[PDB]
């Protein structure tokens, strides 16, 4: 599992979310930043470590404008996911 | 030293906290999210390997309610903390 | 190359953007969160190079401290690349 976390521009939320939804990637989570001041958008998701590749190049085409200030796209280490509502605890390791 | 975040459903709050205290942690960051939507509350908290699945466990307790949408809590590497007051940094291999 | 996130008083700001700033550090993005009771700070997140990350977390404590209990933390984690979305390079740093 990696954590994804994208900084985009406010606009893009949705053309991401699009390529989210269609990519198989069920869920995320959006919050405002100001990127250094720039209004931005901070999306995170954490997915296994085969759709990686996938997910940031569907990030990055549906993010992308072109111009100065399209942000960046982090890409960290996540040990496990635990669904709160179940209790299940998701551990991938190499 | 791991990372732990949760996403949870703001009017755990309160519990989260409560049963973070009585679990020893002291000291967490809030943060308001929006899980795709709902409106969510990031909580970051770091604790040794030996505390993970304890504090994960009382994390679970305290923040479902059963239904969907109850959230998740990703479990992340850390390398160090700095406790800015006193300018000490504490380290440990990942 | 590593994740550098520092929980600091909101009127920090400044004297840490000017603080990184003549560090060599370009771009950080900027949240509002609060430190538990509640007391408003603000998230600073930046990614450096391994090399640039003792120097970077000096500075960030010596802008940042008041010496008063509540002054914050920082966090340092392990990145594997960054994207830069215009483009589309994959930036990797290792040793
Ligand atoms: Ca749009
Ligand atoms: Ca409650």
């Amino acid at each position: 599992m990696k954590k994804v976390e994208a900084i985009i521009r406010p606009f893009k939320l949705d053309e991401v979310k699009i390529a989210l939804v269609n990519a198989g990637i069920v869920g995320m989570t959006v919050s405002e930043v100001r990127g250094f001041f720039l209004q931005k958008l901070k999306i995170e998701i954490v997915v296994d470590e085969g759709q990686v590749d996938m997910v940031v190049d569907k990030l990055v085409s549906a993010a992308r404008t072109g111009e100065i200030g399209d942000g960046k796209i982090f890409i960290s280490p996540v040990d496990s996911v635990v669904r709160i509502r179940t209790g299940e605890k998701d551990t991938e390791a190499i």
